[PDB]
């Protein structure tokens, strides 16, 4: 089952594993596209944060996001998401967590993200053309577990390792 932590790196994830991410700090979390339609990086905004424009590098370059997060105690995973290479990105789908874990999954020609808030989360997706060739880059340390062990994945979202 928890076959980890690995370093960040790029790579291509198999498909129906979730990728299961440990960041310690704010920032972008984790970065995939296919190169033609689907552009999607995770952004961890620390708790408490009335709205206000930041900086991140994402895919290489320098992108002004406003970001916002409501909770006072709850971190807030956002996802960024761009439909064609000079698009722009719009947010999708907040994680409101206080473990700091993330997860993503390459399944049946979507991207899958948690959603929602720990201690009851949910699961969302993004359709995503060539989804088995999307290659993830990891800005933290991760762990690899197969889609059929979803339930101990989605226990360490909830309440952490
Ligand atoms: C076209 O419908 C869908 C899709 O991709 O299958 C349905 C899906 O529920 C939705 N996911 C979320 C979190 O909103 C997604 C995004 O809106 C879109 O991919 C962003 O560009 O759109």
């Amino acid at each position: 089952v928890l076959d980890g932590p690995y370093q960040p790196t790029t790579f291509n994830p198999p498909v129906d594993y979730w990728m299961l991410l440990a960041p310690t700090a704010a920032g972008v979390v984790v970065e995939g596209t296919n190169n033609t339609d689907a552009w999607l990086a995770t952004i961890l905004v620390e708790p408490n944060v009335t709205s206000e424009t930041r900086s991140y590098t994402l895919f290489g370059t320098q992108e002004q996001i406003t970001i916002a997060n409501a909770s006072q105690t709850q971190w807030k995973f956002i996802d960024v998401v761009k439909t064609t290479q000079n698009g722009s990105y719009s947010q999708y789908g907040p994680l409101q967590s206080t473990p700091k874990l993330y997860a993503v999954m390459k399944h049946n020609g979507k991207i899958y993200t948690y959603n929602g808030e720990t201690p009851n989360v949910t699961t969302k997706y993004y359709s995503t053309t060539n989804y088995d060739s999307v290659n993830m880059t990891a800005f933290c340390d991760f762990y690899i577990i197969p889609r059929e062990e979803e339930s101990t994945c989605t226990e360490y979202i909830n309440n952490g390792l």
